[PDB]
């Protein structure tokens, strides 16, 4: 009847999301012309010339490389409904005290759908930017696809566990220092790293050690981490502070799943980081038949908005994109598994 | 008929059609009605 | 040595399809020619037909 009760804006209710990972490590990013796209690595070894006096003319040089591989395919297809019907009632937008057309509506349910997802994009990229930096191995598989493998070349000395005998659980909580672990799995990381990313709950066992309690460890600690961390908010992403010539991080993304929440990393794993780890988000080319017609099979995303003939009208949503990431050198982490 | 060449020698079209797998189909489409007029014109000699 | 777009690769793939329909045309087209000045009788018949 005569209500007149203003009310405003509702709630957004977006659970959580800190890449870290594709916003950190895979700052490249390169479309596919075709499936075979090939990445060296070059394994280079030159020793010194230790003696040879330019009388006593020797060995000359040899060359060094010759490491490739290839993985071809990548994917994602997030088709909607345009809910044709269901424009007539109002949103929780579009506040009672100034209404719109259903058809400016239908645009901006359109401009939700497309939103949400470049939503299902991200958090689909991310579980590959996981894979990729939490095993050396990825593998992408699901109803409607069939599994892909990729294994990217880790070391299995890239692959430690703390399991044994001594892990950290029954160490001492209050004279053990965990730093002499910290160097031995540094030793074999292939480079300097300086991030040590630790689960929600993997830097509560670590911090039980006394030995973590002289570290810096304040909220002003660093250059790169806060500044990191704050373009990552959330509240998902938790830099602790520095650990000398190190830093602590501890990430707690999430993702939804159908309906579901469920945390990017593990209970109680960590990696042996460097902040220069480049990696890729190289993309594959469209498998449909309308984005070859411009040439458009090569791109990053692919929006599409289509409707069909017939007594029921009906719009529709889509997104092609073929998400690849990748990393250049798997070995420059160690996924150490915490216990 | 919709563009009035309800008669013609022959018919391609070309159209895609849509959903979740995208492709096109290419077509061709004629009625042939070869005829000869007169059929005591020619003998056709079964040779052996 | 010298790859291209599948996109270009479709249209090559459109062209030769073009190309084959063509010619199945003009041979089948033959085939009652063939019938009337053979026999003068013809027989068009087959499936979906």
């Amino acid at each position: 009847m005569y209500t007149t009760a203003q009310l405003l804006a509702a709630n957004e209710q977006k659970f959580k999301f800190d890449p870290l990972f594709l916003r950190l490590f895979f700052r490249e990013s390169y479309p596919f012309t075709t499936e075979k796209v090939y990445l060296s690595q070059i394994p280079g070894l030159v020793n010194m010339a230790l003696y040879v006096s330019p009388i006593v003319s020797g060995e000359v040089i040899r060359s060094r490389g010759g490491s490739t591989s290839e993985f071809t395919p990548g994917y994602v297809k997030p088709k909607h409904e345009v809910n044709p019907q269901m424009t007539l009632r109002r949103l929780p937008d579009e506040d009672p005290q100034n209404l719109a057309d259903p058809a400016y509506r239908r645009r901006r349910i359109i401009m939700q759908n497309m939103r949400d997802e470049e939503l299902a994009i991200a958090q689909v990229e991310e579980m590959q930017a996981v894979s990729a930096v939490l095993k050396g191995k990825y593998t992408m598989t699901g109803e409607a696809f069939d599994p892909v493998e990729v294994d990217m070349g880790r070391s299995e000395e890239n692959n430690i566990t703390q399991s044994g005998g001594t892990e950290w659980s029954k160490r001492d909580k209050s004279t053990y220092d965990p730093t002499d672990d910290i160097e031995a799995y540094a030793l074999n990381a292939s480079g300097v790293v300086n991030i040590i990313v630790f689960d929600p709950k993997g830097w509560a066992l670590f911090r039980s050690f006394k030995a973590v309690k002289e570290k810096l460890d304040t909220r002003r600690g660093s250059n790169s981490e806060l500044e990191t961390a704050v373009k990552d908010l959330g509240k998902a992403v938790s830099y602790k502070g520095m650990y000398g010539d190190v830093a602590i991080v501890v990430y707690s993304g999430q993702y939804v799943e159908n309906g579901v929440k469920k945390n990017f990393l593990p209970d109680n794993t960590m990696v042996l980081g460097n902040t220069q780890a480049r990696g890729l988000r190289t993309y594959g080319c469209i498998q449909d038949a309308d984005a070859q017609r411009e040439g458009i099979n090569a791109s990053a995303r692919y929006p599409k908005n289509w409707v069909t003939t017939g007594d029921p009208a009906r719009e529709f949503t889509m997104i092609q994109s073929a998400p690849l990431m990748l990393l250049a050198d798997p070995d420059e982490f160690v996924s150490v598994q915490l216990a």
